[PDB]
């Protein structure tokens, strides 16, 4: 059996739930941590099912973990360690945000508290980021191809060619995004990704550049499903991902389905 499967068999209602099956505790990380600006670690409390993978969450330009705080309890309650981080300076570029995403992951593995390290599987790490943090999410996978999953949220980046990414990448675009429009950012990012890569592009209807900053069930249900399928190798969640989701909130979806288990 898959030793990384956590939680009961998933329903369409379960992935959408505000509170997952797990109970969430937290740990505050000082900004004097090396490589990044600290953050808040959300981790499951139940330990009788085994350790969990982790996901580091980066904010956008001039932003902090407050704009990404709702991902913590929402995602960690489904069986993940969520590390919403702050950057060194709020004006950090996408390239710098990719390094600090990895520096946060290193902290989880090397210097985190015993209560977090004892619950952590350091071989199953993922990244996620909003806007310039989304560009940093793409940057991190280029810097560390061993990551399990990557979720750029309405990402922004100068470079458009990502044809050497080897990490399963889920790009969420906003239809009415005029800061990082999907026509010149999110879609060119997805298309430049290797055709052989397990990837997906979800465009939210009527959403703006700042939609990932507020509780959104369409984002949460498939962020959870993407993390389950590639961080936990939980094929029980391939149902919600392949074939392409048909939610009313979604305006366009592209994928390399099916995601054959490797
Ligand atoms: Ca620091």
């Amino acid at each position: 059996p898959n030793p990384y499967e956590r939680g009961p068999d998933p329903t369409e209602d379960s992935i959408e739930a505000i509170r997952g099956p797990f109970s969430v505790a937290t740990e505050r990380v000082s900004s004097f941590a090396s490589g990044f600006g600290g953050g808040t670690i959300y981790y499951p409390r139940e330990t009788d099912e085994g350790t969990f993978g982790a996901v580091a969450v980066a904010p956008g330009f001039t932003a902090s973990q407050g704009s990404m705080s709702w991902y913590g309890e929402r995602v960690a309650s489904h069986g993940f360690i969520v590390f919403t981080i702050d950057t060194n300076t709020r004006l950090d570029a996408p390239g710098q945000r990719g390094r600090q995403l990895l520096a946060a992951l290193d902290y989880l593995v090397e210097r985190s508290d015993r209560k977090v390290r004892e619950r952590l599987d350091p071989n199953r790490l993922a990244v996620m980021g909003h806007a310039m943090g989304g560009g940093g999410s793409l940057e991190a996978t280029v810097m560390r191809p061993s990551l399990k999953a990557s979720i750029p949220l309405t990402p922004w980046h100068l470079d458009k060619t990502w044809g050497q990414v080897q990490v399963p990448t889920f790009i969420i675009g906003a239809e009415l995004d005029t800061i990082a429009p999907v026509s010149t950012h999110a879609k060119p990012f997805y298309e430049s990704l290797p055709s052989s890569l397990p990837k997906a592009y979800m465009e939210l209807c009527g959403a703006t550049h700042f939609a990932p900053n507020i509780p959104n069930t369409t984002i949460a249900k498939y962020v959870i499903s993407w993390l389950k399928r590639f961080v936990d190798e939980d094929t029980r969640y391939s149902q919600f991902l392949c074939p392409n989701p048909t939610d009313r909130a979604i305006c366009e979806y592209r994928s390399t389905c099916p995601y054959k288990l490797n």
